[PDB]
């Protein structure tokens, strides 16, 4: 994802596509003032066009262009399909030649700041054979040091060491004393992770995995946000951001012609490795075996699947998965409207009444108003078979505000609590649905919190959580899950909220 540049001003932006870069030569930056607002710089006509994007938490919408999940996303449709980007006048802005940052700050791998023994701590207790990292020298401003673990991963019995290797910078390239210069560290340890150094007397010094710093006992956490809390939220964030190009998983049963119209937006689709795939469809219907949806199965255990809010055409596709899953628990994420825009299609009848869904039958039996929330207890059956009837529950949150995120997270909480509860008191319940909008936002939000509060029910403070891996593990099963840096902090809060509630009981 080098075409990212974090710490760019716009005026930085144009002189490097001016003086490094040719016509069709691109990058993308963030601003500084205001988190979720992006530009996408271009080179056309020997001149530069910025173009904004913004992401208000729900997807990242381009201007003069679609709505997309992820920026990995949106440069990878841009560069397959030509004439499609346009300006105000409507003329072509074409993708072709990323302009490579060498700024290696959001790289798992670099931790700047750290000292020698500090390294050594860190590599000595949290890390494992081939845990590396890459750090300032402080004898040598200017040149960097790399320090990786190697040994047995079976006490301090000596099975085991931390070995560093000094890297000069001499006239902006990169070495380790011989060899190929480099001209950016990414370039230097992308080389020797696949190609790793050897000592004389044998030892191979391999790059496994980045040394690991976020994972974290529950009782530590608290200490841990007020670290992060004096722009180390963004460092966290924009790291996790810079692994999404290892996500683009493909999504070809999303784009069929005789599947178009069933996503809100054209290019945020589902996965095909994990999507929802629906049976017993009406023998006529060429294509019945498609929704907008996926399994999220965490790595006695709870699954969910992630929706996107209905279209009216695919009202009757979604109470054919909450049957055919068995799921008995719903959670929307939007009022039917914000802003004066539809945000959740009304897929449920009015109270008390009874209405049919093509083969699917559904009565509104009790709806219950609560501060945050409205319950509505709906009765899901097939048509012309009495006994398939299940009791479905759907919690509908209202109070979520119109952008960025609750200011206090008591209200987010007290409600997974509830519709936890609900889900165990069933036996054999099928996943729990979370939806409404894109599904991947709010959806996202609320399915990584839930992922990580029942851990912490189950065992308590003695459990280890890690919060941009967990993240990633569900990027990984629908695209661009939680989409913002302002719901990733709401995340680490909702955590510490529930910690210090517990340690209060
Ligand atoms: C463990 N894990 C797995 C995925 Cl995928 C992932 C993505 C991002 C972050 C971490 N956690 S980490 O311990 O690797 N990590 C914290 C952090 C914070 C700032 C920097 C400076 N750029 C570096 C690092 C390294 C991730």
């Amino acid at each position: 994802r080098r075409w990212f540049h974090p710490n760019i001003t716009g005026v930085e932006a144009e002189n490097l596509l001016l003086t490094r870069g040719v016509d069709g030569s691109f990058l993308a930056r963030p601003s500084k003032s205001n988190p979720g607002d992006f530009t996408l710089s271009v080179r056309r006509n020997g001149a530069v066009t910025h173009i904004k994007i913004q992401n208000t938490g729900d997807y990242y919408d381009l201007y003069g262009g679609e709505k997309f999940a992820t920026l990995a996303e949106l440069v990878q449709y841009y560069m397959e399909h030509h004439g499609q980007l346009k300006e105000k006048n409507g003329d072509v802005i074409e993708l072709k030649y990323p302009l490579n940052c060498a700024d290696p700050t959001s790289e798992r791998w670099f931790h700047g700041h750290l000292s020698g023994k500090e390294a050594e701590k860190l590599l000595t207790e949290k890390g494992k054979h081939g845990s590396f990292l890459v750090r300032e020298s402080q004898s040598h401003p200017g040149d960097f040091v790399l320090s990786v673990r190697t040994g047995d991963d079976k006490s301090n019995d000596g099975k085991s060491k931390v070995t560093h290797v000094m890297i000069r910078c001499q006239e902006l390239k990169y070495d380790v004393g011989g060899g190929e210069r480099f001209d950016s560290l990414t370039d230097l340890v992308e080389h020797y992770k696949k190609n790793p150094m050897v000592e004389t007397l044998g030892t191979v010094l391999q790059l496994k995995q980045p040394l690991n710093t976020t994972r974290i006992n529950a009782a530590e956490i608290e200490s841990r946000v007020r670290e992060l809390s004096k722009q180390g939220f963004w460092e966290e964030f924009e790291t996790l951001q810079q692994q999404e190009c290892k996500l683009l998983y493909s999504r070809k049963e999303g784009q069929r012609q005789e599947n178009k119209n069933k996503n809100r937006y054209k290019n945020i689709l589902p996965f095909d490795h994990t999507r929802v795939v629906l049976h017993d469809g009406d023998p006529n219907e060429p294509v019945s075996d498609y929704i907008n949806a996926n399994i999220i199965m965490p790595e006695p255990k709870k699954s969910y699947i992630a929706t996107q809010g209905c279209l009216q055409n695919t009202v009757n596709d979604f109470w054919r998965m909450v049957f055919q899953e068995n799921s008995r628990v719903i959670v929307m994420t939007t009022k039917e409207v914000e802003r004066g825009k539809s945000k959740c299609v009304k897929y449920w009848p009015d109270e008390y009444a009874l209405k049919e869904y093509g083969v699917m039958r559904v009565r509104n039996v009790k709806e219950s108003a609560a501060h945050d929330y409205t319950l509505r207890e709906l009765k899901l059956s097939k048509v012309g078979q009495g006994n398939t009837e299940r009791t479905v529950w759907q919690y509908h949150f209202r109070t979520w505000p119109d952008h960025g995120v609750p200011s206090d997270p008591g209200g987010v909480l007290d409600f997974l609590e509830e519709v936890h509860h609900k889900q165990e008191s069933i036996m054999d319940a099928g996943p729990v649905v979370v939806h409404c909008s894109a599904g991947i936002g709010r959806t996202g939000t609320f399915i990584v919190i839930d992922i990580l509060i029942d851990i912490i029910r189950e065992k308590g403070v003695d459990c280890d959580i890690d919060v941009p891996k967990t993240i990633q593990m569900v990027r990984s099963q629908r695209s661009g899950m939680v989409q913002t840096e302002a719901q990733y902090r709401f995340i680490y809060m909702a955590v510490q909220h529930y910690i210090e509630t517990l340690q209060r009981r």
